[PDB]
Order: C-alpha cells, then structure tokens, then sequence
C-alpha cells in the first residue's frame, strides 16, 4: 500500500518546522528491502508506522489523526537519508506531572519501526526537540560542579578528575576490594564500581559498602583530601535500587555528598535512570551503557547511534556518561564523538543533521573510559580539546608496575603534562610514576612515542 | 595480550557443565576483526570483558577471582560459533530478597563485549539457566489460564482470544476510542491500547480509562460475554506506572480482573517489566518488545536473537509476549520461529543449542500480531500447531470492509476454520464476515487463495 | 506459592516432589537465641523443614533479630555440612500489619541468597484474614504457612 500521499510532505522546510516548534524532527538513514516499494514509499510506511497507522486503512481514521501523523519532509535516496517531524502532542506525558518520558519517544521514533519486513534497515542518527517539549524533560539535576566542590576545585572549570574502576571486574571480596580503593585514593579521585559488580555471594553488598567507606574515611584521613566513590545501585526492581542507594548515603554519613550513583541504563533501561535521577536528584547520576554497542556500533545499520544515546540521557538526568575513548581505547569509537561530548555539555551545539538549543539544561559530563592509560590520554586531550571530565583506567590503573596508587599518579601526571602542553618523554623525564607508564605498557609507548627508552 | 590460557578451557564437557548446574551457559555467533588476534584468543578476551578481567593484567587479581573466571568450553571457527560457561556466582541479587536480575545478566553476558574494538559482531542465539539460578527468577505470576477463565473458557486449552490494537495507533480521542472498543468487542474478546497510547493532550489517560471501562461495561450488557482489555501503563517513572495501573483497577472495580497491563520492555527496560509484574502480580502482564528489531533481526549480527528475547521475558515474569506472526505478518519473521512459543509454553522445551528445564515455572503466553487478518490465520496456525493463544489485528479488524464488529468475528471465524480442518474458500460460503474479508483484502486474497472470487 | 516452590528448592521434582521432613522448635518458649539455633543445626542434619512454634517471635529472653540471625547461620552451617537445602518458616504473626512486614522484611534481607528458603507463619485464626492477606499480598513469593491455633473453639465436634 501506498500512504506517500498523506505520511510524506516534502515541500515542508525544515527551518519553518524548528521555528514552530510543534515537531520532534528526526533523520535516518534507511535502505528499503528489494521486492517492495520505493524510497518514499517506504519512508512513508515507516512514518505511518512510526505515528499514527498501520499496513492498511482503517475506518476509525479521521481528519484529527491525520493531523497529528508523522511526516516524512526531506530524503536524499542518494545517501540513504530520510528526515521525519513528529508532531509533540503524539509524546506520551505523564500522569502525575506531566512531563515528559523518553520512553514514548523511543517507541515511537525507534521501536515497530526497527521490524518492518519492508526495511532493511534504518538508524537513527540526529534528532531535535523544540524548547515545548524540550522543557518537560527531567535534565541533569547534578552536574561534575557539585563534584568539583566537594573536591575543593574551582566550581568553574574545576578541572580534570583522576579516576579508575576497581578492577577485577568481579571477584574481589569486601576487604580486598577496599583495601585496592584505598590504594589508588592514594593518589587519585574518584573510584566506581565495575558495572556488574553488586551483590555477588562473594562480595555482599552492605559488607562492601563499609568496607568502602572506612577505606575513604582511612584515605581523607592520611591525605587531607576529599575522595569521591560511584556505587553501582542497578537493579530489576526499583525498590531495590532505593534499599542501595538508602543504605549507601547514611553508611557513609557526613562522606554521603562524595557519593555517585552508577546505573546501567541501556540494559536497565530508562526506568532504572529515572529511578536514580527521581530518587535521588542531589547524587552525581552516572550512567553506564554496557551493551549499547550492539545498535550504536558502525557496523550496525539499526536502532539508533551513540550521539542519540548520549544526547537522550542528558533529557533522562544522567549527570555523566560514558561517551567512550573517541578511537584512543579499546573499545570501539573515532575521533569525530568529541561532537557528543559538545552536545552534551554546551548550551548549544551542533549534531550531524540538527543544531539544538538546551535552554539552560545543566550539562552531562563525558566519562571517559575503555582501555585508557597515562600514555593514551596526551593525544585523548589534544582530540576533545579540555580536561573538565572524569577519566576512568581500571586497567590503567592497577595494572601499573607499581600498584594503584603510583597508576592513579600517572593519570594525574599525564593531565598536568598536557595542560602544560609539554612533550610526554621530556615530561617524564621528571615524573617517576608517569614514566613508568611506560614501563607498564611497553607495547602502547613504542606505538606512541617511538624509542623512548632511549630518553 | 593473549588470555587463553585464563579464559578458554575446551576440554570442558558440555555435558558435565549443565550436571553441575553451576553455570550460566551462552552460544554466540562471533567473528573477530581483522588486524587482532585469532578467533580463540578474541574468543578469551570476550569471555574476559564479560565476568572477571579487562584488556590488561592488573595486579589485584588472586585465585577466588580466577574461579569465578567465565571460560569459552567449546569453539567451532568454521561457523564462527563460540559458547561461554558463566559461573553463577558472578550474577548480581537483590539485596532486599535475594532473587535474581536480568539486568546483571545482560550487563555480563551481552553488555560491555558489545563494544569491543577487537570484534568485528556477536550475537547471542541461546543461553542456558541451571535450576540454582532459575529458580532465583521471578517468572510469571498470571498466565492465560486466568483470562480464560474471565472468558469462562477452560483453564486447560481454553482456545483461541480474538483480539485487536485500537487503531489509529494514535490520533483518537476518549470517546470516539472507546467507541470502537465497543464495535469489536461486539465480536472479539480482547483489546489493547497501541504501544503508545496513553496520556497523549488529545486523548487524557483517565478519560480514556473511564470511557473504556463504560464501553466494557455495556459491550458485556450487550453480548452477555466477559471482555478483556490490556491499559499501556509504561512509563520512565516507577511511580508513574503505579499510579496508571490503580487508577485503572479502582475505575474498573468488579471488571479489574478483565484488565491487563502492558508494557513497552525493550525501550523502557527490564525495570519497567518488573514495576508491573511486581506491583501487579494478579493482573496479566503484557510484554510490548517494540525497537527489538534493532538487534534481534537476521540483518543484525549483534545483541541477541528474538528467541533470546522472548526466554529472558518469561523469567522477568511476562504473562504474554510478542512473539511475531512467524512470517506470515508484516514483520520480519520466519516459520521456524515456532520454536520460540515452545520455549515460553513447555516446561521441557529445545533451543537453537541448549535444551531448559522450566521447573514448573509458568508459560509466558505467545501474542501474535503484525499485519495479521481472517485470511493469514489458517496458514500461521498450521506452522505453528495450536491456536491457545492471544492473536490481535489492527488493521485486520478495522479495517475490515464492514467495521471492527464484523472484522473480530472474521479473526474468530478463521481460526473456526483451521479448528474445523475446513477449506478457507469452501467455509467462507457459509460465514458472512470471513468471507467479506477477501474483500477487505483483495491483494492476499489473491495471493493466498487463487480464483477465490469465481467460488 | 505452593510445595511446588519448596520441592524445587529441595532439588525434587516440582510434581509430586515426596514427603518433606520438618518439625517445631521445642521448647514452645524457653530457648535463647543461640541453644534456638543449634536445636535447628541438629535437626536439620537429618530433616528438611523447621518451623517457629506458634508463639515464638520477639520474646524478651529471645529477641527476634537475634534469633533470626542465628537461624540464618545455623541455615548455612547445616546446608555446607549436608550439602542439603534448608528450609525455614518464620511467625511474622503480629496485631500491627507494618509490623509483620518489618518482620518479613528483616528476615529476606537476613538469608540474602537462602531467601527463598523462607516461608512465612501466620496465626490466621487468631489474628484474623487480615493478617493472612498481609503476609499473602506482601509477600507472595514466600510460602504461606497457615497456623490455626484457636480454631477448636468453634471446629471441634463437641461444638455446634
Ligand atoms: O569494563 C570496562 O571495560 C570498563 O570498566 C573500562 O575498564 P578499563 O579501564 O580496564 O579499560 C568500562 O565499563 C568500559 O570502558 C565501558 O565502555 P564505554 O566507556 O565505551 O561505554
Ligand atoms: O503497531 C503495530 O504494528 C501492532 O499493533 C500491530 O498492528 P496491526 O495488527 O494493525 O498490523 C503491534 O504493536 C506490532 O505487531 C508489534 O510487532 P511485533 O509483534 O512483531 O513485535
Ligand atoms: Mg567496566
Ligand atoms: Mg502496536
Ligand atoms: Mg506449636
């Protein structure tokens, strides 16, 4: 069936749909499967599918819904490009307040529509939300400012914050597990949960929590300074959830605003994330997105890309994200993601198809994180351009020659080195713990910095 | 860094993996990327990502860490199969009762080894549960069983629930949407909201709810028959989907058994699942997996499977999921896909690698819908072998060329047919509604049944 | 939940999983926390599934989270010696409605990993369906006991 008469208006300008503000504008990239219609055929059947119909008319349809429908308003079947604007008032809304949720953007701008049997595929790239709907979003309600203060930093631009993951992922019991927090608070920052690290049999979780927090209580007390540790509070129920983070804040008592809430939000869902955020506004939220490379991956043509992921939990109140080592870890990604990090902090920024205005929304903070080490993040900072993040090296870390503590040195190390603009070998020259990074990991320094052993 | 040795130990039996009972087992289809290390050592490093180790070693490992390790047991590089035994000490439990999570079953078996810059895909097609973690998970608390009963059928093989989505999926407001709930229930039995109704400006939930509650109320008048409705309660707030689902139940009052809850899974996530089959054990819970085609399809070689999918949901505790129309739908979807019905009915049941003993717990009922009508009926029930199950058409009630009254008993009489073991042309000459369903869809008339208009 | 649920935490089969072997804490009243659980680590060497007498909670000679903390050892020491599954059934009887779930609550928390060998008594006799409805509605995945005692006032022959 053809629907490109009513899902499809091309003559529509996107400049006059972002000056309405009325659509929720969306840009794919879409290829139709052979044996069916043509691109705007089929564009139109996604819409269709994406809004307000089905695969065959109906008689329950009248002039209102067609109103409301989705429309297809730009494609370029050259490149495989299809932009749709939805109308605002097809987003669930809710009950008791409401506001917005995410999930009704998700079912409609990225769900049925990932199962048509006439699509081969379609991904979702951009999306923009104009400042009506924009504003029924929860946002960030804690940002890496209120983590600066608690470290003493500058609340502007406070700065670069030494981190690591604890590390084995799973098998460390409480006192081990302590006893390595300590060690690295030694000489860095922040400290979180591995993202499946709980309530494993092994380790129980309120016996892991104290343990925790005598350790950042032994660490303030033998270095005079703050430290900062983000729980893992994930769970299927959200009660559950709320027994963790209750627990956590009044165990660690007058240390509760060093606290960070980790969830894993893409296996979770945002349900888990909006627990967290509703809960518990006033805890740094980090979100974890273990499992989003199975659609945000290049070489996956469906769902949607890690700029949308990112770009969306700023609108749940994630206070940081994983936004991944932009091609300098070990984990997939390119330079060209330092645009997810603008998106997500800035007031106002460029995506790859829609400019967005955040009318004031507390910024997201990009959590670094993926195979990171003293000797990667040089070239790391010279790509994204600033330091006022967070930087997580598990390995980078504690798989230092010299222990965890000397590991969290060289994360500093190798920040000061790059804020200082100098050369990391003549750096290390006089920066013991940074130049046995190299020492730590031979393979990445020969790749990096050719003969450096001979300096 | 090669892991072998640690993470792959192939003289492991299969066989006296599942006897112990201690493990977690997975199949993947993996295919390292070009440039890194063989398929066995990605294959390790996988394994290594996704229980116990990261890219380097680390220091504070010990040997209660390497006995939880996650260890591939059997690899087959010409089909690019790889099969991991997790330990089940290494998945996450509630603190508050010690039952399990599928969020940390995701986390560790498709989370952070989705990312992997040294794979190029893998995806999971079947995953194993020994009886000591099985037993851990909620599992269904309400299954067909009870909406047959409401019907007054048999709680044993009580048969086929004609049902239908209101369409449009969005875009009618109160009462002329409760109206059509009262046109199809004049021959159907169940009704849902489309995945994304709710509390949409031009359609306020609780005005929808009571003119849905008056439509039930005097289609039961009419007909003298029970009629059931599944209310979309998702939402990003816990305390959002709370408040849907008692203001539901309370207007209901002597029909809040008729009522069951569904909820969009795969976009809001494992917690939205487990809010409403938590909160609302006795209320039959209706699992919407719409964005799932993002990974599950056959054009991703990432995530997982639908088959994987569907397993997971009958132990968060779904009372009915979509399964899809087997290929005879407008999703993508194959015959074979039968085996997933299987898998959430039977208590012994066989997957794509692992066969599962359910212990008893309950059967996730398979929904079917997807561009589904009276004349694609006989075939799906052929492939499939059974008609106790739930069934809704959108467009193949309403759009039925004599309204959704006529479009419910068409669906009823098609599976009256294949029931009967009658030819659908031949029993089409003594049953009105089904026969005007050629002519609603002549174009699989045509196709489905040649030289049906000179009969 | 029904004995489907504790035959499968006893690795039986989940239809017509056999006869499981329990008993009553004796004294009714008298046992300090710990004497309380080592009478519960001796009989669980042999047998399946121990129950409070009907009375026994938060005694001031036996307070309640202390005996269910020393249960809860008692639980583990039994199952690691017999490589058995243990099965326990608490009274959670109380006037209050929040005070059975504080009750409930304590003692899932407290088993962690064993909670789903837990059930939960309840006097329904005396304190009344609505005390049965709390344990079942808060608390539906823990197997229900039932206790009657004081239903001879009225079920018993010589009345009428
Ligand atoms: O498990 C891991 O691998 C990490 O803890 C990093 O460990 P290392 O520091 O030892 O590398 C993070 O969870 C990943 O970086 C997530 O990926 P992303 O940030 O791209 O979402
Ligand atoms: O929105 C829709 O398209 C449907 O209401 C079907 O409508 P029609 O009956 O009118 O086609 C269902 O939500 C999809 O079938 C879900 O897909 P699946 O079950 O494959 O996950
Ligand atoms: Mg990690
Ligand atoms: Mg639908
Ligand atoms: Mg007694």
């Amino acid at each position: 069936m053809d629907q490109s008469n009513r899902y499809a208006n091309l003559n529509l300008k996107e400049s006059e749909l972002i000056a309405g503000g009325r659509h929720v504008l969306c840009a794919y990239i879409m290829k139709p499967k052979a044996g069916f219609g043509n691109f705007i055929q089929t564009a139109a059947h996604f819409a269709a599918e994406s809004s307000t119909g089905t695969n065959v008319e109906v008689s329950t349809t009248d002039d209102f819904t067609r109103g409301v429908d989705a429309l297809v308003y730009e494609v370029d079947e050259a490149n495989s490009l299809m932009k749709i604007a939805y109308p605002i008032e097809l987003f669930d809304r809710n009950v008791i307040d409401g506001r917005a949720m995410i999930a009704s953007f998700l079912t409609l701008t990225i769900g049925n529509n990932q199962g048509m049997g006439d699509v081969e595929y379609a991904k979702m790239y951009d999306f923009y939300v104009p400042p009506a709907y924009l504003k029924l979003f929860d946002g960030p309600s804690t940002t890496i400012k209120d983590l600066w203060r608690v470290l003493g930093r500058p609340v502007i631009n406070g700065g670069f914050i030494v981190g690591t993951i604890i590390k084995p992922k799973l098998g460390l019991r409480p006192q081990p597990f302590a006893n390595a927090c300590y060690d690295f608070w030694l000489g860095g920052d922040f400290i979180c949960n591995d993202e499946p690290q709980g309530n494993q049999v092994f380790a129980p979780f309120k016996d892991t929590v104290r343990a925790v927090a005598d350790a950042m209580r032994r660490a303030q007390d033998k270095t005079g300074e703050a430290k900062l540790f983000s729980f893992n509070i994930t769970a299927d129920d959200h009660y559950e959830m709320l027994a963790r983070g209750e627990f956590i804040l009044e165990t660690f008592a007058d240390n509760a605003d060093h606290i960070a809430f980790l969830v894993d939000g893409y296996v979770a869902g945002p349900a888990a994330v909006t627990t967290a955020r509703r809960a518990f506004p006033k805890q740094y939220l980090h979100y974890h997105r273990a499992g989003h490379g199975a659609v945000t991956s290049p070489q996956s043509k469906r769902g949607y890309t890690a700029f949308v992921l990112s770009k969306m939990a700023r609108l749940q109140g994630a206070s940081g994200i994983h936004t991944g080592t932009m091609g300098f870890g070990k984990m997939e990604g390119e330079a060209a993601d330092r645009a997810i990090a603008y998106m997500i902090t800035e007031d106002a920024a460029d995506g790859p198809y829609f400019h967005q205005e955040w009318l004031g929304m507390n910024p997201t903070t990009p959590i670094i994180s993926g195979g990171m080490n003293a000797l990667r993040m040089p070239g790391f900072f010279d790509n994204l351009g600033h330091s006022n993040l967070i930087m997580t090296a598990g390995g980078g870390a504690f798989g230092h020659v010299d222990g965890g503590a000397a590991g969290a040195k060289s994360l500093r190390q190798a920040e000061q080195c790059w804020k200082q603009g100098a050369d990391p070998v003549e750096f290390a020259k006089d920066h013991r713990e940074f130049a046995r990074a190299f020492e730590s990991f031979p393979q990445d320094a020969d790749k990096l910095y050719p003969n450096w052993r001979a300096k």
